[PDB]
């Protein structure tokens, strides 16, 4: 069948991706009680904008759901699938002439079920008409809440559709689950998103100078994936946060743009994934500045280094994953104590929440479509109230098909350690006459994507890890290092 | 005063800017009738964004008439001015203690006034709170419709604003009218965006090979703009059309993306431009693929270089911009003529618009924080319904100040050529037999940023434009990524 691809050495995608995925929610659907005989699945794509009032387009990227179950690029679509039969329609807009001169060619509705391998196209107006025919019982829509956002799904609309039954309630659940297990089709690109960020990634630390803007790395970094690798969007915004910056878990948005001069003794935290044909990937290298670690930025990396592949390790099918936060969180402190910053019992720590303090994020979170990907709080699945783990964007326990990112971090964060050395609970475990001493280091994430396997794990990214290959990396030596 | 920068070899804005256009901004009001003594203009910045329901952010880039008004890159602010007395204050969001963890430093509101180099600086919580105890008589609030997209210009609003009287009708016209005239510093920022722009469309012009993706191009070009030029954003999808592609006017967009590669015999047309602080460029470059123009490329070349040239020396204050248009269009036929493409009376081939049939689009149009401007269509001024015409974004006449793109094209479209080939007015210009080699030919489009001068313009781009410079520059043997 077809796929898309980007020509070069771009990866080819099948359109059977998305068809396997209508199959696979259809059958879910069929086996849910509240699912009626003659219902039909109704997704509403996204749609061309603009800047404010401006007539400046903005590049469009397709509504995530729409691209998991249809893979189309256009916008202003609209897409059915009937679950009895699990037969597709496409409803794509019918253009006006003067598309052809501005825009390209006004393609055949033949072309666009040929490049799609739908079983039917239609003119977008004509879905009122096309659903009546077809006498469905009940349209579903898509609502739901987004547990990162707290946003609201946008449910498709159309002129008619009061005059269909509609249930908004059956199927977010249901499609959010079927995102959650990736088939082994979804498995091959986020295999390839993982190889050219990782390449990315290696350019990067190859090119790094003491003197460079760190927007300089992020721009190198996006133009290796889009020029390589066929990737016009990252996943997210580039953080590229140098010395101090490191610390600042979202670096690089408008109001913090990835615009401090790297110095010498820095550390560099460099947490960035380019995006292909709407599939994730999320990488993060620490490494100095100067392409030497110093001794405390090797005990600080070295510590991280430990946790990362003390989870991976651990990790495999049964696997509650706040047992793996806690894990890395014990890791942590073990290390901070054996390099002078911490000093006691690390049981005590543990039950202190001292943890929180170094890393105040989440170990990591599905992957996928979105970067922080859907259905990680299902119905029942509760969110811990405790420093660190409460923002863990999962509490599930793992199963084969999940892909999940692995990102443990410490930070010398100033609120964090002030408010620790202002509490009595936590104060005199930090020896500050040591702690002074990496005020302003910043931190370091060393971020790996996995799939969960009926064994354990397999491991996505391929970077340089220890301290020796990161080094051999800087001086140009990049394909001197061996996965975990 | 305090400038923006983003280090290394980028460009120094000061922030003086803005306060001038603030100054500007206010003369303006005091002069019209309706304004009331003890106005303030109230402006609301953009906020930040996210990939529809998930928690992708989206990166921000200001609205375009809170830059112009105040230069601030944070989401979430809005802006006041005091219209007798031109203070201004800025409202910035009062953030969680959280903030200092995920998103950077918490600085104080005595950061942001340095910064900004406005008079005051107060919470977004307060601006209710702020506004009653300056007394005001009215607020003038922005409400309008934008001449190219048709959209309504959002309106300023926070909790409370009920409370005042309001008028969203005085101020539009009037801040759109000083956004129309560029001020100096205004000029230098503009001048530094066709700079880095330039010096990008040579390196790829350098780089282009035979067999690459266009959108390897596209990704060479905002690679170039943001390491070099500090230059995040570009101010428009890039188009980088090779081939037949060449002749779809804004190629490149998601349903058409810069997918084709590029082949010996192409035409290349790549229509780029970098955005610095929200200051836009805009330039075309055409040249063949393989660095030698074959004598059908030059023809359809310099055809369009004459048209550039010709309408670049007419331009001066007083000038018409319609009958640049048309300039454009009479140029065009008698090349195409000279081609053998076209036979019969040029004069008879205006009357019948078949200019428009080559070159669908307006000639140019004014450019500034927005690449499509505006003010093109303010009231009193109208679109003339006429083929190509019709397309201009602008009917007035030129003055000093005003910035333009000057972007003459020839184009082969199928859909317009034969409906020119079925008008008995139009068939018997066209030459069926010369016409059928230069289908799928594409198109060539050749544009410069000007600025009008009291006497005539200054032009802002620097390319190679004579077949000579760019078969030069394209066997140039500077860039190296990796
Ligand atoms: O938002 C999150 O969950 C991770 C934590 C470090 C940066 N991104
Ligand atoms: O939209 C416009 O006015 C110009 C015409 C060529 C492409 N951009
Ligand atoms: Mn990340
Ligand atoms: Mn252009
Ligand atoms: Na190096
Ligand atoms: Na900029
Ligand atoms: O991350
Ligand atoms: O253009």
């Amino acid at each position: 069948g077809p796929s898309f691809w980007l020509g070069n050495e771009t990866l080819k995608v099948p359109l059977a991706l998305f068809a396997l995925n209508r199959q696979r929610l259809c059958e879910r659907l069929r086996k849910n009680p509240a699912v009626q005989a003659g219902s039909i699945v109704v997704l509403q794509g996204g749609e061309e904008t603009q800047r404010y009032c401006t007539d400046t387009g903005v590049l469009f990227r397709q509504e995530s759901f729409f691209h998991w179950a249809f893979g189309v690029t256009e916008p202003g679509c609209y897409g059915v699938i009937d679950v009895d039969t699990g037969k597709s329609t496409l409803f794509v807009p019918r253009l006006p002439a003067s598309h052809a001169t501005w825009m390209g060619k006004i393609h055949s509705k033949e072309h666009f079920k040929e490049k799609y391998a739908v079983d039917d196209v239609q003119y977008v107006d004509e879905i009122a008409s096309v659903l009546t025919s077809q006498k469905p019982s009940v349209l579903l829509t898509l609502r739901g809440v987004n547990t990162d956002s707290g946003s609201v799904c946008r449910e498709a609309s159309f002129d008619g559709i009061s005059k269909f039954e509609v249930n908004n309630t059956i199927l977010h659940p249901e499609i959010v689950e079927c995102r959650v297990f990736k088939t082994d089709m979804e498995l091959e690109v986020l295999r390839y998103t993982n190889k050219i960020s990782s390449e990315a990634h290696r350019e990067v630390m190859k090119a790094v100078k003491v003197g460079m803007k760190e927007y300089e790395l992020e721009s190198l970094f996006e133009h290796y994936c889009y020029s390589r690798g066929g990737m016009r969007h990252s996943s997210y915004t580039c953080i590229c946060g140098s010395g101090e910056n490191s610390a600042v878990l979202h670096y690089g948005h408008a109001g913090a743009p990835n615009d401090r001069t790297i110095q010498n003794g820095d550390m560099c935290l460099f947490d960035m994934g380019g995006e292909y044909y709407c599939f994730a990937s999320d990488i993060t290298c620490s490494f100095p500045a100067n392409g030497k670690f110093t001794a405390d930025q090797k005990a600080v990396y070295e510590a991280v280094l430990r946790s990362s592949r003390a989870v991976m390790g651990a990790m495999k099918p049964g696997v509650w994953w706040p047992d793996m936060h806690r894990l890395a969180d014990r890791i942590h402190l073990e290390e901070l104590a054996h390099m002078g910053i911490l000093s006691g019992s690390v049981d005590a720590m543990v039950q202190a929440h001292l943890g929180a303090v170094f890393m105040p994020h989440g170990l990591g979170h599905f992957l996928g479509i979105d970067v922080h990907d859907v259905g990680g709080y299902p119905e029942g699945v509760e969110r811990i109230d405790e420093p660190g783990l409460r923002s863990l964007r999962t509490a599930r326990h793992l199963q084969p098909g999940m892909v999940l990112t692995v990102k443990p971090g410490i930070y010398f964060i100033d609120h964090l350690l002030d408010e620790a050395l202002a509490d009595p609970a936590r104060a005199s475990f930090l020896n500050r006459e040591v702690l002074q001493r990496f005020r302003g280091f910043g931190g370091v994430r060393i971020e790996e994507d996995v799939v969960v396997t009926d064994s354990g794990i397999e491991l996505l990214t391929c970077v340089p890890r220890t301290v020796e290959e990161i080094e051999a990396c800087m001086a140009g030596c990049d394909k001197a290092f061996t996965p975990f």
